[PDB]
């Protein structure tokens, strides 16, 4: 069966980098990491096809014309996206693929993928009104608390009715 | 308002085991509610522990009376789940746990269409599982207790219920 699409989002500086990196971390579970497109200039040490896939501006605007991203964003004067094709066939292949996205992000996103699992990450406790965007929603208290969550909730999923019932 | 957590499934599933292991776990917050049967009481079983032990008689009164949010009959008994219990436990926060035949679930599902229905599979009944939300097999008990938890910690964490919290915070300041 498809693999599921995990879309994990909050406000900037919520800790989504460091939630992200403990669950690819975790032994239990095996997720795919999509490499974005950008626009922007490649800093020391990157490595083009490992940090971004590094386009010029005319490429990847002829590649938002071409519908060949899920979701993309411009960022003081730089685009950023996901590929569409990498994570439609390795979904494909039966493996979760696990995305990390700006929150506005998740409408474009689940105009194609309807299914996708949205998780919000949000600060310990008003612009937080984003939420209504996600499925889920994960406080970022500790680290390794909010990564549990995350993983409760794609647990959850694949427990789902419907999968199981096609299944 | 606390979930309804209704766990169901074929006969002879083991529902009741797992059910038992649940409620074994310190760490388990939820509230079982104690069913009424008119089965007779067997070695070990406790009134008011196991169940609520019932003459046929007073259990058809309850069921005249509307005192039932389900009931069935199982091997030539009633049992049922009583409609107060779980409504003041849920209004008071805290989730409460039904664990009952399939017969009984439907009548659930009509009442509480947002209640949270949890299908005991056998490691082996598609067409049971069709008004069901999540299904889990029971390959070992352990194993099904964790997998009950994190669907009831991932209800726990849906948006709607979530973002409805920090509204009523945020107009009651
Ligand atoms: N519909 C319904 N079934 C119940 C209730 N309580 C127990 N049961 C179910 O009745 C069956 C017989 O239970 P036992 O007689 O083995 O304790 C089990 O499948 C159990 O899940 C209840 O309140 N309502
Ligand atoms: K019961």
């Amino acid at each position: 069966e498809k693999g599921l699409l995990i879309v994990l989002s909050g406000p900037s500086g919520v800790g989504k980098g460091t939630v992200r990196k403990r669950i690819f971390e975790d032994p239990s579970t095996s997720y795919k990491y999509s490499i974005s497109m950008t626009t922007r200039q490649m800093r020391e040490g990157e490595v083009d096809g490992v940090d971004y896939f590094f386009k010029t501006r005319d490429a990847f605007e002829a590649l938002i014309k071409d519908d060949q991203f899920i979701e993309y964003a411009e960022y003081v004067g730089n685009y950023y996206g996901t590929p569409v094709q990498y994570v439609k066939d390795t979904m494909d292949e039966g493996h979760d693929v696990f995305l990390e996205i700006e929150v506005e992000g998740a409408k474009q996103v689940r105009k194609k993928f309807p299914d996708a699992l949205f998780i919000f990450l949000a600060p310990p406790s008003k612009e937080v009104e984003m939420m209504n965007l996600y499925d889920y929603v994960v406080v970022n208290d500790e680290v390794e608390l909010a990564k549990n969550r995350i993983q409760c909730i794609v647990e959850a999923e694949h427990l789902k009715r419907e999968r199981v019932e096609a299944k």
